[PDB]
């Protein structure tokens, strides 16, 4: 138990940021993810054997899509874990323990297609899951994973303190559906406006779960402008992708999707930012004030986007 991860100087550092980048070394993400466990949570949190053992088959379980892929995974916990360490005391120890590997799942077996892509495809999951289709397989492949022999890293929890967790976890991965982003946000807006938002409300925890979740899903948009800026070719190329095979069914794809409609990208990410990312990260930043670097660093990029339109880069 006197087995602590330490990183390079550099990294150990720049970790806390909420602008981290995990770098090209896949080798070292499970190793910045136990890092992380161990500063939010304890050393004692999880037997290190099925931590390593979790981790490893949560990465098999990624597949190698241009963007929905293990480095999001790790990317969107780091996010998680950033938050949780500015906001230390407003959390309670099964919520550090879910929430971290909530967000190392929330993409398990993604293929790189929408919810949308599945129905008109007639997808199998979409049989299954009518709502947040995708969404509920992540959850589903999260609890076959954790039942494998050697992986219930939650094993040492009590009964119900097991539910409580996998409770948190399933909440957190549907809200991840960003159709159930823009209703969420809106209650939280009135709750918070009107006074009555109240965080030993179970009801209203949980929107600020989610909300919390769209923040570290998004956190791509929150990097400096270069890694911003070449994130968005790996989302880009699974739309395009995705537009691909819309026309293959005989369906005219969204222009976002259209690879034909590059020229049309500055504005589509003008439209994101002010209609998802920016009020997102705004009303996050009202309910948990330290988080206000992610919202500095999406109105920087917000900046960055209006000047590639007016053709400076
Ligand atoms: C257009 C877009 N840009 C993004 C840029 C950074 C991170 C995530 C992003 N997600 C986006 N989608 C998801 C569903 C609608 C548009
Ligand atoms: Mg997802
Ligand atoms: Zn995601």
């Amino acid at each position: 138990g006197l087995m602590q991860f330490t990183l390079p100087v550099r990294l150990c550092k720049e970790i806390e940021l909420f602008h981290f980048d995990i770098g090209p070394f896949e080798n070292m993400w499970p190793g910045i993810f136990v890092y992380m466990v161990h500063r939010s949570c304890g050393t004692s949190c999880f037997e290190l054997e099925k931590l390593c053992r979790f981790i490893m088959s949560v990465k098999k379980n990624y597949r190698r899509v241009p963007y929905h892929n293990w480095k999001h995974a790790v990317t969107v916990a780091h996010c998680m874990y950033a938050i949780l360490q500015n906001n230390h005391t407003l959390f309670t120890d099964l919520e550090r323990k879910g929430l971290l590997i909530a967000c190392l799942c929330h993409d398990l077996d993604h293929r790189g297609f929408s919810n949308s892509y599945l129905q008109k495809f007639d997808h199998p999951l979409a049989a299954l899951y009518s709502t947040s289709t995708m969404e509920q397989h992540h959850f589903s492949q999260t609890v076959s994973i954790l039942q494998l022999e050697g992986h219930n890293i939650f094993s040492t929890l009590s009964s119900s303190e097991y539910e409580q967790v996998l409770e948190i976890i399933r909440k957190a991965i549907i809200a991840t559906d960003l159709a159930l982003y823009f209703g969420n946000r809106k209650q939280l807006e009135e709750m918070y406006q009107t006074g009555s938002l109240n965080l030993n409300n179970q009801s209203h925890r949980d929107r600020v779960i989610g909300l919390m979740m769209t923040a570290c899903d998004l956190c791509s948009v929150t990097k400096l402008w270069p890694v911003t800026k070449l994130t968005a070719n790996d989302i880009y190329a699974e739309f395009w992708a995705e537009g691909d095979e819309m026309k293959k069914l005989g369906i005219q794809p969204i222009p976002m999707m259209d690879r034909d409609k590059k020229d049309e990208v500055p504005q589509g990410q003008l439209g994101f930012y002010n209609a998802v990312a920016i009020p997102c990260y705004t009303t996050l930043t009202q309910i948990l004030p330290p988080t206000e670097p992610l919202l500095k660093a999406c109105r920087d990029n917000l900046s960055q986007w209006e000047k590639v339109i007016r053709g400076e880069e």
